[PDB]
């Protein structure tokens, strides 16, 4: 199973600066339940901008240099390899991966975050007419989560 997990606002915003434009712990929460024990892909630059691997999953990290070496992460050279990965692979960032991969995975677990951020890092246009909306679900607003956001599983049509 090949899959996107990303976070985009509603003009597909996913990054500004090496940082989250926002601050949603039912989304972190939403990413550890879905990626714990699986994999993770992500190019080099959503790595270092992240800056360890996370716990408990496998961390597959894409770049060119042959030197990169980072304790818990396994480097990867090529899209091809990601094709080799078993298990359960999402791709998790960041602009310019999800727009070598948004027309080859199987389906999308997406997060609309539903503001307007400044941002410098985007996730693809995409449209509903390749996705069935295999669910929608609305986060729940709170004490620390203060956007509306919700979450989507689509699915290529
Ligand atoms: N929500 C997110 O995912 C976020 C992502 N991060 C932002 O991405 C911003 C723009 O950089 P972008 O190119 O989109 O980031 P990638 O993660 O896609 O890193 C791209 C790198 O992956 C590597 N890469 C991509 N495609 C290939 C490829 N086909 N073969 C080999 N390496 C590849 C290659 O690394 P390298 O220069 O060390 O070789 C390439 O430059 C950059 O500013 C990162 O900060 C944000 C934080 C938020
Ligand atoms: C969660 C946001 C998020 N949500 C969803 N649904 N998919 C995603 N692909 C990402 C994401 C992301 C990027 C890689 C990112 C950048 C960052 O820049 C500091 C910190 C984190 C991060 C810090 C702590 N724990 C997990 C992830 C993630």
């Amino acid at each position: 199973t090949l899959s996107i997990l990303v976070a985009h606002d509603l003009q597909r915003v996913i990054g500004f600066e090496n940082q989250l434009p926002w601050h949603l712990p039912n989304d972190l929460k939403h990413v550890k339940k879905l990626s714990t024990g699986h994999t993770l892909v992500m190019g080099r630059k959503t790595f270092e901008s992240i800056g360890k691997p996370l716990p408990n999953r496998r961390n597959v990290v894409l770049t060119s240099d042959t030197s990169f070496n980072v304790e818990g992460v396994d480097v990867i050279h090529s899209i091809e390899d990601i094709y080799q990965l078993p298990g359960h692979v999402f791709i998790f960032g960041g602009q310019t991966l999800f727009e070598e991969m948004i027309d080859k995975v199987d389906d999308m677990y997406i997060t609309v975050i539903e503001g307007k951020f400044r941002g410098d890092t985007f996730f693809p246009p995409y449209t509903f007419e390749d996705w069935e909306v295999a669910s929608s679900v609305e986060g729940k607003l709170d004490e620390k989560n203060t956007i509306p956001h919700t979450f989507l599983h689509l699915i290529r049509k």
